[PDB]
């Protein structure tokens, strides 16, 4: 509704290193958000429930907005001019700010992830014999929960805490890793891509919609499957921004409004569905290069040339999700999934069938129950 406090603050760029002035609006629902010039909301860029630190290193007069996301610490540096202007902010954010199992109960198999926030494990319950990831969160270095229901997300098991940690049992699929079966096959069919496409934007959709959530971090690594052959997007995210690659994320599927560090919102997910069904299609990446400041341009400045192997409609909707001006790309409107839900390219399928696992998977893994270890 309300705007409670507006004006210009120096942020850390994060993918193209600067402190670049952005004119922020800090509202009564909790929304922070940072324009390029002076100008529905997301929790992503909330402030509601997240930690307020004040620094001088490496700036002085520095301040950074800690949060801890579902399962995932979000961070973003802001530097002003002035003591007095910090403490202006800081007590601006800090008022609208206005609101069973333990170690013991698994087995600790293997390590899955790494990050400056803690890690992955490949974990097993001992009462049920399940296997599970437990995301380990350090508590030192951050310093109540209701499940989405939707079958392709991952769902949260269990959540608990330790004296130093933070613990999170989540869903790990186990019929593999999504890059694992494509660098095999070599390229998907377009009907392949379509079905996994379709469970991508179901979920995302749902993310978008349900919980005024962007998911960010859409890639062929982050997308496992079922053992009966659906797509699980994946909730491993442990790094931190700025320390040794020294960004966030990979940069191959990111949406040139997030390198550009403007305001960006649901159509960055949209780019990065493209990018995911154009290499699930093509075989390879719509941008590469070893350099990542040459593939930052590429992003940016170069327009795609799409292989001649591409059916009319595939091409239709990679060219539609992979405009670089977010306001034109495909999703990008007020509709948001709607548009790419009535796009071409998915003539047939019943959107509710996706969300019910009605979709039959065009692959099954081999694997004959859930306690199948073949993957692992
Ligand atoms: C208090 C609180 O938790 N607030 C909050 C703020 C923003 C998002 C969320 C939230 C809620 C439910 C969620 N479910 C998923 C999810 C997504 C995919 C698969 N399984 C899942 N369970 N998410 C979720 C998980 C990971 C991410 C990854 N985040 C980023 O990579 C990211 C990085 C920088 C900026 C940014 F906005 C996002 C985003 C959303 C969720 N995020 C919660």
């Amino acid at each position: 509704v309300a705007i409670v406090k507006e004006g210009w603050l120096h942020k850390r760029g994060e993918y193209i290193k600067t402190w670049r002035p952005r004119y922020f609006l800090l509202k009564n629902d909790g929304t922070f958000i940072g324009y390029k010039e002076r100008p529905a909301p997301l929790n992503n860029f909330s402030v509601a429930q997240c930690q307020l630190m004040k620094t001088e290193r490496p700036r002085p007069n520095t301040f950074i907005i800690r949060c801890l996301q579902w399962t995932t610490v979000i961070e973003r540096t802001f530097h002003v001019e002035t003591p007095e202007e910090r403490e202006e902010w800081t007590t601006a954010i800090q008022t609208v700010a206005d609101g069973r199992v333990t170690m013991n109960e698994f087995e600790y198999l293997k390590l899955l992830g790494k990050g400056t926030f803690g890690k992955v494990i490949l974990v097993k319950e001992k009462a049920t014999g399940r296997y599970y990831a437990m995301k380990i969160l350090k508590k030192e270095v951050i310093v109540v929960l209701q499940n989405s229901r939707h079958p392709f997300l991952t769902a949260l098991k269990y959540s608990f805490q330790t004296h130093d940690r933070l613990c999170f049992v989540m869903e790990y699929a186990n019929g593999g890793e999504l890059f694992f079966h494509l660098s095999r096959e070599r390229v998907f069919s377009e009907d392949r891509a379509r079905f996994y496409g379709a469970e991508i934007v179901s979920a995302l959709d749902y993310l978008h919609s349900e919980k005024n959530v962007v998911y960010r971090d859409l890639k062929l690594e982050n997308l496992m499957l079922d053992k009966d052959g659906h797509i699980k997007i994946t909730d491993f995210g442990l790094c931190k921004e700025g320390i040794k690659k020294t960004f966030c994320g990979t940069p191959e599927y990111l949406a040139p409004e997030v390198l550009e560090d403007n305001d960006y919102g649901r159509a960055v997910d949209w780019w990065g569905l493209g990018v995911v069904m154009y290499e699930m299609m093509c075989g390879r990446l719509p941008f590469y290069n070893q350099d990542h400041e040459k593939l930052f341009e590429l992003i940016l400045m170069e327009e795609i040339r799409f292989p001649r192997t591409l059916g009319p409609e595939a091409k239709s909707l990679l060219s539609g999700l992979l405009k670089k001006d977010p306001k034109q790309r495909l999703g990008g409107g007020s509709e948001d999934a709607k548009e790419i839900m009535q796009h071409r390219f998915f003539a047939g399928i019943v959107w509710q069938h996706v969300y019910e696992k009605k979709l039959s998977p065009p692959f099954k893994p081999q694997v004959t129950s859930e306690t199948d270890t073949r993957y692992f």
